[PDB]
């Protein structure tokens, strides 16, 4: 049993699809249930906490708002009491564009500063129409709310989930409702889990950079461009070394190479001086791949991953399985792609979100990137479940 003391608007997106009913008379129950085990999880939900459920399916019906019940037993109540309408369409879309814009607005409860807005969606299919919910999902995270997914069952798309998510590893999924409440742990750590944009904190930062030939192709200036990118991402940090943010640097060709390791320097002049020093292959590969895998093994408080990239990977190391086995240490992954020459599927593939994927036409326009990628890199999340 896992508790969380943050104080929280949480927002549970509850499927009433026929589909759930279909499958199982019980299958409503269980969901239930389980929504009624994370309102026992917040130990602030009474006081001060608050919880609202949202139906989606055809449509969407606000079971109740933020703002309705005021303790625990009397929101469980509420939980027990919805009817579910065994609609027709999976709405995923249309369920998160009504989160936004009414079940975190000031008249159903929401607003207060002080908490931090978490939405927790259920579904056991993949969106089949209504507002796409990729833009929903981004409209709705720029808001400040952390988006937790749960699939059930076969008949949802886990790439679909990862897009509306919050990151990766906050899309959890089961075979059936039966089990819905083996993820009853892991949903609260995730609930619990705050991030905040911090330059300050502690945090270990790795660099995997493009070092290929192809850079300076038909531009010789390119590389220096992409190092002054990374140094300037560098003067953003208010300290580095052992007290503050450490500084890696691997760079891949046809394979990857450890300039630097987190513990190499602790200043910002040697840093940016080490940066500097980094010289280009004479081979024209991009080892992705390899790259993932050496800061994994070599390189590695807050863990972030900048890659960058102007070509495709070559196979050597697959860079699906590497950022997997990083992101599952905790390494935010960030990806940039340069040029006309990379695939933004893998770009995609290893990010820690999509929304961490930037791209630009050219290494002179990396500056329209900056501010975005930096807010990325001083990242700064914190697990405050506990038991």
């Amino acid at each position: 049993a896992e508790e969380c003391d943050v104080q929280a608007d949480i927002i549970v997106l509850f499927d009433d699809s026929s589909s759930i009913q279909y499958d199982n008379k019980e299958n409503y129950q269980m969901m239930k249930d389980f929504v009624k085990e994370l309102v026992d999880s917040f130990t602030t939900v009474g006081v001060g906490s608050q919880f609202g459920v949202v139906q989606f399916s055809q449509g969407v019906k606000t079971a109740f708002p933020l703002n309705k019940f005021k303790t625990k037993e009397d929101i469980k109540k509420g939980i027990q009491d919805m009817v579910p309408r065994n609609g027709g369409q999976t709405e995923i879309g249309t369920g998160l564009k009504h989160v936004r814009e009414n079940s975190f607005s000031g008249a159903e409860g929401g607003g207060n500063p002080d908490k931090q807005k978490i939405v927790i969606l259920m579904t056991d299919g993949k969106s089949n129409a209504g507002a796409p919910p990729q833009h929903e999902a981004h409209k709705l995270k720029a808001e400040g709310v952390t988006v937790i997914a749960i699939g059930i069952g076969q008949g949802f798309v886990k790439t679909e989930l990862e897009q509306i998510a919050t990151m990766k590893n906050y899309v959890l999924t089961t075979n059936s409702f039966s089990e819905l409440s083996t993820l009853l742990k892991l949903v609260i750590d995730l609930a619990c889990e705050v991030c905040v944009v911090d330059c300050a904190g502690h945090a270990d930062i790795a660099f995997v950079f493009d070092a290929s030939s192809s850079i300076n192709a038909n531009n010789p200036n390119n590389y220096q461009l992409m190092k002054n990118f990374m140094k300037d991402i560098v003067d953003r940090f208010n300290k580095t070394g052992p007290d503050g943010t450490q500084f890696a640097v691997v760079t891949f060709a046809d394979r990857a190479t450890k300039q630097f390791g987190l513990k190499d320097y602790s200043s910002k002049a040697d840093i940016k001086g080490a940066i500097d020093k980094v010289t280009p292959s004479i081979i024209g590969q991009t080892a992705i791949g390899d790259g993932l895998e050496n800061a994994r093994l070599e390189v590695f408080v807050q863990k972030v991953v900048i890659l960058l990239t102007d070509g495709q990977n070559n196979g050597h190391k697959s860079p699906e399985h590497e950022s997997s086995l990083l992101r599952k240490e905790g390494v935010v992954i960030v990806a940039i792609g340069v040029g006309t020459g990379f695939l933004k599927s893998e770009l995609i593939n290893i990010a820690s979100s999509e929304e961490y994927v930037f791209t630009t036409s050219s290494f002179d326009k990396l500056s329209k990137i900056m501010e975005d990628v930096v807010k990325l890199a001083c990242m700064s999340c914190k697990p405050r479940a506990h038991k």
